[PDB]
């Protein structure tokens, strides 16, 4: 298990986020129309897993859409914005509005994803939600960047994620 | 299991909804402030479990709030509006705001509730959501009325539920 912070308060997160070098575990998640989406449907693309406690917070942080946009301007890239919010709530996401190759996916019937990817919050009020995390997977499903964000309310190292994506 | 319908197509619902005469099982669900709420916190009251596939559908039918208000106009009655939506989304529900004794509760980290109460959609695109159902529990924690609604988009027999609460 890992420890992150919320309002600078400590939060346990299950297992261990995948490390660069490792093979990405397969998953199934749910799209905004309630269809099932698997990692294998993105075979040969680079994938960013952009993992949030919620994407239904009522505030549109500029940094979210900025990264999503920069990431998908790189050829052969898809960004998967993942959270425990139901598809009904994710459907009006702003970070994905107006951007191709940015897809929202929900964990509501696939809780095993959050365990497998080391991002399941295990205690406190946010128990059951995902930690803030970014995971970059290459064309052959190898992890090439991961970060479990130390303060859930602050930005990931987008610059570092983008550098791996290009390189 | 049980079979209901969604826009006329058959939908499997796990186990069996508790029938009139059944003992109400304890449960824990999550409130709007991410706190845990248990059945035992309503000791001494009659409780109506008003169970929805989602309360964040973008459409608020007037029948929903009407029932909630009529029910809570009966002395010693609380209405628990229960769904898989996260607490973040349950703020867009039209049927609880401004009505005392009408409370929204989420199943998102208590999936066992939907199993124990025979309301877990087991197949189809709605898998993982609750079926539409009403369960009335009395002061002895006995179930005195229940209905697993045949067509998930249509109203329960609110008249029958209200009658059981009066008598």
């Amino acid at each position: 298990s890992q420890t992150v912070h919320f309002q600078g308060n400590p939060v346990t997160v299950a297992n261990s986020i995948p490390q660069a070098g490792s093979k990405a575990q397969t998953f199934t998640l749910v799209a905004k129309d309630l269809s099932d989406v698997t990692l294998g449907q993105f075979a040969g693309k680079r994938k960013v897993l952009n993992i949030f406690p919620s994407i239904d917070t009522g505030v549109c942080a500029a940094s979210v859409r900025k990264f999503n946009q920069l990431a998908t301007e790189i050829d052969n890239t898809v960004v998967l914005c993942i959270s425990a919010d139901l598809p009904f709530a994710q459907s009006r996401f702003c970070g994905a509005e107006g951007l191709n190759n940015v897809i929202t996916l929900s964990t509501f019937r696939n809780a095993e994803f959050l365990q497998a990817y080391g991002v399941a919050i295990a205690d406190g009020p946010l128990k059951g939600l995902a930690a803030r995390a970014v995971v970059v997977i290459d064309e052959n499903d190898n992890v090439i960047f991961s970060q479990l964000v130390d303060e859930i309310t602050t930005e990931p190292d987008y610059e570092a994620a983008l550098a791996v994506l290009k390189a």
